[PDB]
């Protein structure tokens, strides 16, 4: 392995963002001149806030990933005060920023970005991992405008030894949380497909489908499947969303009980998509 890195091996630049318990800084490694986004956590805070399992989970999960549509974890290190994660830098930031600025994506852009998310989930689920907090804030964009999914401290590696399907930790974001987590108190891979349906809806409509000024109101709508489509919504995309936003998690297109990603990739909304080539394709410009 390469020499373990230390803070003094880098020059830090701007803060890229600040979370409730972490700060991400842009950094240049002196010996190479490479750029990294380094996520830095104060140990005393992680302890106070009961976040040790989160930090451990983030490292363990990201260490297993090796796919172009995910933020890469290159290294970790620590000192007396802090934990450090050396991540790929996604220069163009959050997908959410683009939704806010443009309001709606056109059909070509919706299809392209949805296809990348589907490709990423196929990989993640193939490794028996549930994301559990999939949302536009956690889909970053690299310099070439391909996706880089992030935020794995609330992900779950399902145990292959027990053929585990359900995860019991209560994690997520209200607009994207699945009805099974609310009613049955567990999530499954298909919970991410529910989140996918909410995201596709959001790209086209400009708002996620279950929305309210507080969480409990959103929960009430999710479990009733209470949402509507705006009058103009690409029809094949509406069909796809209606096949993802299904209360019964065993009936969502793409889930294991529905025979997996093949039928999802075969949906008519994706007819023009070349799946094998996506990360090397030039993304359509977002206008
Ligand atoms: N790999 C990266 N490249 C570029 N920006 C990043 C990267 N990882 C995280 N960020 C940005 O850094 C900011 C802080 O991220 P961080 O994980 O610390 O908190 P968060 O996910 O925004 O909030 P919370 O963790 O409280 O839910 C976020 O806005 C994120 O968009
Ligand atoms: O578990 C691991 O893979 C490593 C191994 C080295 C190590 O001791 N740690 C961190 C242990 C830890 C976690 C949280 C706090 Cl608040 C303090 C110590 C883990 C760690 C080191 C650096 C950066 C992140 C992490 Cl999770
Ligand atoms: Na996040
Ligand atoms: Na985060
Ligand atoms: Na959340």
């Amino acid at each position: 392995q390469p020499r373990k890195k230390r803070p003094e091996d880098f020059k830090f630049g701007k803060i890229l963002g600040e979370g409730s318990f972490s700060t991400v800084v842009l950094a240049r490694e002196l010996a190479t001149s490479r750029e990294y986004a380094i996520k830095i956590l104060e140990k005393r805070h992680i302890i106070k806030e009961n976040k040790v399992p989160y930090v451990t989970r983030e490292r363990d999960v990201m260490s297993r990933l090796d796919h172009p549509f995910f933020v890469k974890l290159y290294f970790t290190f620590q000192d007396d005060e802090k934990l450090y994660f050396g991540l790929s830098y996604a220069k163009n930031g959050e997908l959410l920023k683009y939704i806010r600025k443009i309001g709606s994506f056109d059909e070509t852009c919706t299809r392209f970005y949805t296809a990348e998310i589907v490709s990423a989930l196929e990989y993640l689920h193939g490794k028996g991992i549930i994301h559990r907090d999939l949302k536009p804030e956690n889909i970053l964009l690299n310099e070439d405008m391909h996706i880089q999914i992030t935020d794995f401290g609330t992900a779950k590696v399902l145990s292959p030894e027990s053929k585990q399907a359900r995860a019991n930790s209560f994690v997520g974001t209200a607009q994207y949380v699945s009805p099974e987590l609310l009613t049955e108190k567990s999530a499954c891979k298909s919970s991410d497909l529910w989140a996918l349906g909410c995201i596709i809806y959001q790209l086209v409509a400009g708002l996620p489908p279950f929305r309210a000024g507080n969480e409990g109101l959103i929960f009430a709508k999710i479990i009733k499947l209470e949402y509507d489509f705006p009058e103009k919504f690409f029809p094949k995309a509406r069909d796809l969303v209606e096949k993802l936003l299904v209360l019964d998690a065993t009936k969502r297109l793409g889930c294991e009980e529905m025979e997996g990603y093949g039928p999802l990739k075969a949906h008519p909304f994706f007819e023009s998509v070349t799946w094998e080539n996506l990360h090397q394709q030039t993304p359509p410009k977002l206008t």
